[PDB]
């Protein structure tokens, strides 16, 4: 009776390459919604929902990939054509939230349109797929394609590697799946003993996603996990993720020089600030960020999936 949760079926560890494009837009797999829950409190700027989908084992994936969802309806401008696919990073491990290899989960922020001037909402301008997803109920069907993506696959060749994960908002999704695989699940062939460090930037406390889960790893694996948060409307210029990275810049640089992998996922808007900060930090140390970056890319330590 140990701390790691048993997962099945272990034959999901036997594949040598990740599944890709198993289902395509012309003939999607019809999955079923198991549950939908809001992840945020009243003060969040908008709703972010957690959706568990039963694919019954027919649409397996690896951590870090995405599922494509085709919302119902006709393409707003392709008469007789189906809506385009929207991609969502999978937020669960390959065994899924019920530890049985039958489900996958998505972390979806509702894209709501407000008139800038009148602040008035106009539902005809809301994002179609995200609202359809957070409006779903148990038993509803969803058309899935994929899985897709290789950029965010977790490098497992060294089980003692260092992984520094920087997310904003729904960009936390792939990291929830990495971390359950590193810490929560009993996966015999992947026993993590390195350092995983998660930085998460959100608007405020009520907008934190999966905080209870991440906080718990702090108490169980104090030597292998670090977690820092930045609340842009409730912290110590206000607080963005780049500021936290600045705070720990020496450690981070030291880790990157030692071979650490670094990942960024979430809204593309997060990137410019981060890159400014890293250049300024490098400069203070007397290093060229440009040269450092070229080296991290060459060594395959730099992983970005922003949208
Ligand atoms: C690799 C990848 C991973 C992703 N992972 C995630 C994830 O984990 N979670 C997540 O929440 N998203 C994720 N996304 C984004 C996701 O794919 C969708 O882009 C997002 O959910 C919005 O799609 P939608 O169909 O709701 O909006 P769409 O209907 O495509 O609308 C796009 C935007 O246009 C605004 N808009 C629409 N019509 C008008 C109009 N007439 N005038 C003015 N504005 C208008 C809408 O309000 C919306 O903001 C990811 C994207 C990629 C590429």
């Amino acid at each position: 009776s140990r701390s790691k949760v048993s997962v099945a079926p272990l034959h999901l560890e036997s594949a040598k390459e990740p599944p890709l494009n198993t289902y395509k837009p012309k003939e999607p797999f019809t999955a079923t919604i198991v549950s939908v829950e809001s992840l945020v409190g009243p003060k969040a700027p908008g709703e972010t929902c957690h959706i568990v989908i039963d694919h019954g084992g027919n649409v397996p994936y690896w951590e870090g990939q995405s599922y494509g969802v085709i919302p119902p309806g006709e393409n707003p401008k392709k008469p007789g054509a189906p809506q385009n696919v929207r991609l969502y990073s999978i937020a669960s491990t390959r065994y899924g939230d019920n530890f049985d290899g039958r489900t996958g989960s998505l972390c979806v922020r509702r894209a709501v349109y407000y008139d800038p001037e009148t602040g008035k909402e106009d539902p005809s301008k809301n994002g179609v797929c995200s609202n359809f997803l957070c409006n779903s109920k148990p038993g509803d069907k969803i058309q899935l394609t994929g899985p897709s993506g290789k950029i965010m696959l977790l490098p497992e060749e060294d089980p003692n590697a260092t992984h520094i994960m920087i997310a904003t908002g729904t960009g936390v999704a792939p990291f929830r799946g990495y971390l359950r695989r590193m810490f929560m699940e009993d996966v015999p062939n992947y026993r993590f003993g390195g350092l995983a460090w998660l930085f998460l930037g959100v608007a405020n406390s009520d907008s934190l996603l999966y905080d209870e889960e991440f906080t718990s790893y702090l108490k169980q694996y104090p030597d292998n996990f670090r977690y820092d948060k930045a609340l842009s409307r409730e912290q110590k210029g206000k607080m963005y993720v780049q500021d936290k990275i600045e705070e720990y810049s020496d450690e981070i640089f030291k880790l990157l020089d030692g071979g650490a992998h670094i990942y960024f996922c979430g809204l593309k808007g997060m990137m410019p600030g981060i890159q400014d900060t890293l250049k300024k930090v490098a400069e203070r140390r007397g290093e060229s960020w440009d040269q450092k970056l070229a080296q991290l890319k060459k060594n395959k330590q730099w992983h970005v999936e922003v949208y």
